[PDB]
């Protein structure tokens, strides 16, 4: 009856307390327990309104992290924000966080690495093998093409 409702609510703020959780890690974790969607949709709208569950700020908060302890790029931050129910818009905006001079730095880091790793081969083979390292950590062509240009200089 009433107790449903309210388990959901107890059960929800366990799972919060610890970390943060998406709108949808929290829409059916609750379904977990069996609770239907006419009372997950109460609950969730009214943790969203004591902001206990915040998408902006649980993808932002994931790029701060990703920029500061991975090595992944943009798309491979998104899909991981996609992968936790983040609308894609959200993800979008969010990722405005990581800008360009940002991505080329922590880029031109792991660029110099892998140079020094294939440092016997030709310079045309060094870049290929860097830039596909680059591209499947989620950085874009054109932050490649100019963290390449960064790295002759060194």
């Amino acid at each position: 009856l009433a107790d449903d409702i309210s388990k959901g609510y107890n059960a929800a703020l366990n799972y919060l307390s610890y970390q943060l959780r998406t709108r949808k890690e929290v829409e059916d974790k609750l379904r977990s327990l069996d609770i239907h969607e006419d009372y997950i949709s109460e609950i969730i709208n009214k943790l969203i309104d004591l902001d206990l569950i915040n998408d902006k700020n649980y993808a932002e908060s994931y790029v701060r992290t990703m920029m500061n302890t991975s090595d992944k790029g943009p798309k491979v931050i998104k899909l991981n924000l996609s992968k936790k129910g983040i609308d894609d818009n959200i993800a979008e905006d969010a990722l405005i966080l990581y800008t360009d001079k940002l991505q080329v730095e922590k880029g031109v880091t792991l660029a110099e690495k892998l140079a020094n790793r294939y440092s016997h081969d030709s310079y045309r083979n060094k870049q290929n093998k860097i830039k596909q390292s680059l591209l499947t950590k989620g950085f874009s062509y054109d932050i490649i093409d100019t963290i390449i240009q960064e790295l002759d200089l060194i």
